[PDB]
């Protein structure tokens, strides 16, 4: 094994690689959302830029797992980054609903990794998750849920005026 | 009696303690409103922060009565702070309507204390009320009444778009 | 359930509401202590201001739990804030002794919530407790215990000169 | 009558002159206290300077009544300023006790003037009293009462060390 490796279970190493892939997948989904809202027949630029920012954040999350893996003496193993589920995202409400579910999927995988880390008695991995990932997921989920509530209040999907207002006053 | 006490009737001392409790009660009600508007299924953050600011203001009003009591040689006597009337506040209009009534309740109690102070020939307590409390109540009542008028104009409770617009352009 | 809720047990939600109430209770107790030391027949202003600062800190702790509850998709449920145990606090030593016990009561409730969070496999709630509450309790308990030791050394309760010296050189 | 005079009763004019004299009397008493604490066989300089500052404040209070009288179209009528009650003031405790009573005497005369102003339906004089005098008396009385409490705690009159400590840590 690596000269640095200490208290790092093979199962945790593998799960970190799988989580890295999911972070990359999330990044790629958000890129798709950005591109959709930048279309000339969609044209909600503030919405598009929200999703672009999230794409960048997810890619950073992936980089941080690569660094983590190496610090522990594990080995980064990459897999294909699957294309997003959809090619088109409907409207701001549908997209935010998809984003909420994505963030919850990410969160569940982080929680599952934390449970594995617990089971393997790996406090360093627990700490990393708790300090760098779990709170940010709660914040994202809350923000996107708040947006959904507001989009519903604004009459989405039918109310175009409401959609316009959201883009111009919410997506700060 | 206290070495400092001069021209301070026992009835006024007791009424100051009761008023302190009401200020605390008002603070607590506004906290409830803050929490409600911060819910993910409510999500009117500017509204929530208006109510949080008012909660803080009411707590300051209570502190000022504690200090007043001691300055006059009275004795602070605390009672339980009753929980708010409601657990949930409906929407911005209902909440503002409740706030208006709360502010009027507070005002009436301040006015009643001023009448007692008058009857007991306590110009210092009259002055304190007039200089630190009575005008601020008039301002609050006016502001919240103006908000109500605007929420009605905006089509509350039914018009969600109107509610959104209020949160984004009024609650400065 | 709330659209945001994920891995948040009903028991933990309820326990967060109970803890919020205890934080508020602690705030209110410290306010009483402030008022007592501000009395003209007590007149230990630095002591009074220590307790006022702690009252404000506890209220902030309560606010942070309200925000936490909403972030997780729980619902803030308020109860009455019970008045403090005592109306008068004796002297600096007795008050500090009461404060120590209050801080220990708060701490025990935080520790119990952490155990519940552990049992329910809620690492986010564990982290929140560990990062925002548990260390601050240890610091408070240590500070107040150190004060007690010094008040005893200074001859409290009988030695008034010692009490004066403490107010003028310790309560920074 | 004076061309300016409006709603100013002769009784109120006379009472303002009497109050002016009392302010001057209070100033003179505090000067005596200053001189006593500056004696080489007393030598409590911070105490002395507290009393000197109060002497100056009382003289300012007197000047403000002279200006008030002229503004209303009354006529300043001066009387002798009686020498203080005592030539020597014992110690810090006795002096503070005398100061408390002086401040209460001043306050009672202000309150009596306010009652006369009320009876004569003179809101301008009421306002002047409330805005420029009555609160400052409450503050002085509270401060001096707090000092007394501390001097007693410090073992005055017998405890010289306590008296020294008060001069060096209280009279800010
Ligand atoms: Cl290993
Ligand atoms: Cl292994
Ligand atoms: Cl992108
Ligand atoms: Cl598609
Ligand atoms: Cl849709
Ligand atoms: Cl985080
Ligand atoms: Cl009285
Ligand atoms: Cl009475
Ligand atoms: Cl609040
Ligand atoms: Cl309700
Ligand atoms: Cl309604
Ligand atoms: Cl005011
Ligand atoms: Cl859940
Ligand atoms: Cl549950
Ligand atoms: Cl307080
Ligand atoms: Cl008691
Ligand atoms: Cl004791
Ligand atoms: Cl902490
Ligand atoms: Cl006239
Ligand atoms: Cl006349
Ligand atoms: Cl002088
Ligand atoms: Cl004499
Ligand atoms: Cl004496
Ligand atoms: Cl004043
Ligand atoms: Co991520
Ligand atoms: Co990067
Ligand atoms: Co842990
Ligand atoms: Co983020
Ligand atoms: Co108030
Ligand atoms: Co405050
Ligand atoms: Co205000
Ligand atoms: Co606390
Ligand atoms: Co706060
Ligand atoms: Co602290
Ligand atoms: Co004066
Ligand atoms: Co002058
Ligand atoms: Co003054
Ligand atoms: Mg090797
Ligand atoms: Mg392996
Ligand atoms: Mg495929
Ligand atoms: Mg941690
Ligand atoms: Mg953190
Ligand atoms: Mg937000
Ligand atoms: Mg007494
Ligand atoms: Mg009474
Ligand atoms: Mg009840
Ligand atoms: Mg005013
Ligand atoms: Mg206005
Ligand atoms: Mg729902
Ligand atoms: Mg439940
Ligand atoms: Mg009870
Ligand atoms: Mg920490
Ligand atoms: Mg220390
Ligand atoms: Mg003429
Ligand atoms: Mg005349
Ligand atoms: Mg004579
Ligand atoms: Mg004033
Ligand atoms: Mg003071």
């Amino acid at each position: 094994v690596s000269q640095v490796r200490q208290n790092y279970h093979s199962d945790c190493e593998a799960a970190v690689n799988r989580m890295l892939n999911l972070e990359l997948y999330a990044s790629y989904t958000y890129s798709s959302m950005y591109a959709f809202f930048d279309r000339d027949d969609v044209a909600l630029h503030n919405v598009a830029e929200f999703f672009k920012e999230h794409s960048h954040e997810e890619r950073e999350h992936a980089e941080k797992f690569m660094k983590y893996q190496n610090k522990r003496g594990g080995r980064v193993v990459l897999q294909d980054i699957k294309k997003p589920e959809r090619d088109e995202w409907g409207n701001t409400l549908e997209a935010m609903q998809a984003a909420l579910q994505l963030e919850k999927t990410v969160n569940q995988a982080l929680l599952d990794l934390h449970k594995l880390a617990t089971d393997k008695v790996d406090p360093h991995l627990c700490d990393f998750l708790e300090s760098e990932y779990l709170e940010e997921q709660v914040k994202h989920i809350k923000r996107i849920g708040d947006f959904i509530t507001n989009l519903k209040r604004l009459g989405l999907p039918e109310n175009g005026m409401g959609e316009y207002l959201f883009d111009k006053h919410s997506v700060k």
